[PDB]
């Protein structure tokens, strides 16, 4: 089973949509982490493979994953860092738990389509 670009592009695209639509949960999530402007200056130290939502949508823009998993990969990766670096009281962790609770309901369907 070769996946093309655009068939990834058709079936996830609205399921990375759905978190860009979770507001203002969302925000932290919709740039490339960047420790100076945010004031998190140890943040390399902890978390060393960064991801971000506008990272995910180039790759799915560009054809960069090859199978599903990858993308799920890479979204499990972003919350996953957050829940990592940020205390479990902070705003930032628990919009990261809104927004994984979103990715979970529209996810599932949709791996059951590619399966
Ligand atoms: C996902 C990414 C990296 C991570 O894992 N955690 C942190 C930790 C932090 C921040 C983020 C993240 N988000 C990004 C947050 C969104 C708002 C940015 N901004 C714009 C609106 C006003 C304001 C005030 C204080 C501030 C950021 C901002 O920052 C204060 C210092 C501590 N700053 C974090 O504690």
């Amino acid at each position: 089973k070769i996946f093309k670009p655009e068939e990834l592009r058709q079936a996830l695209m609205p399921t990375l949509e759905a978190l860009y639509r979770q507001d203002p949960e969302s925000l932290p999530f919709r740039q490339p982490v960047d420790p100076q402007l945010l004031g998190i200056p140890d943040y390399f130290d902890i978390v060393k493979n960064p991801m971000d939502l506008s990272t995910i949508k180039r790759k799915l823009d560009t054809g960069q994953y090859q199978e599903p998993w990858q993308y799920v990969d890479d979204v499990w990766l972003m919350f996953n860092n957050a829940w990592l670096y940020n205390r479990k009281t902070s705003r930032v962790y628990k919009f990261c738990s809104k927004l994984a609770e979103v990715f979970e309901q529209e996810i599932d369907p949709v791996m059951q389509s590619l399966g």
